[PDB]
């Protein structure tokens, strides 16, 4: 059930996400930590725009400085909310991930590499996101989703 809407894209990638984000849809995202890297993210985003910047409704942020972290946040009308770090992060520089954000009713469920990794409760309605962005310094060898509606 897993239909890929691009592998190896240029990174920053902004794509349109071809579904609704309906509770039970997966997000699963293939890719490496190159080993000069401080930081990377995947944002789920109202929209496309880069002046203003599009609202992101989920802003997943692995940083790698010291013993690295997991910054999630939200941007509405481009004012960042109370971040929710993870100080438990699996990410390294010079390893590979598989990432998968479960999409639930009242939150994201990520994990990676096949264990749990954190929760993040939605501040904006799920349905209202139509696009994914992924920024920073990370190589991307695949992006796909698993969607409700098939
Ligand atoms: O690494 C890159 O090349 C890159 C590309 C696009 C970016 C867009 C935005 C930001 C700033 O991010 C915010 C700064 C501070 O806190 C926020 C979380 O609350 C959030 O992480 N950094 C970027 C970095
Ligand atoms: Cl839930």
């Amino acid at each position: 059930n897993l239909q890929n809407i691009i592998y190896n894209p240029v990174i920053p990638f902004v794509g349109t996400i071809p579904d609704q984000l309906d509770p039970g849809t997966l997000i699963v995202i293939r890719g490496h930590v190159p080993s000069d890297a401080d930081r990377f993210q995947v944002d789920l985003q109202n929209g496309s725009s880069m002046k203003p910047r599009a609202d992101v409704a989920f802003h997943f942020n692995p940083r790698f400085k010291r013993a690295g972290c997991i910054v999630c946040n939200t941007l509405i009308n481009e004012k960042w909310g109370r971040e929710e770090i993870t100080y438990d992060t699996p990410f390294k520089r010079e390893k590979s991930f598989e990432i998968v954000i479960m999409v639930l009713k009242d939150k994201f469920q990520v994990a990676v590499n096949g264990k749990h990794t954190l929760l993040y409760g939605h501040r904006i309605g799920p349905e209202k996101i139509d696009t994914l962005g992924i920024y920073g310094k990370v190589n991307i060898h695949s992006i796909g989703f698993s969607f409700s509606s098939d």
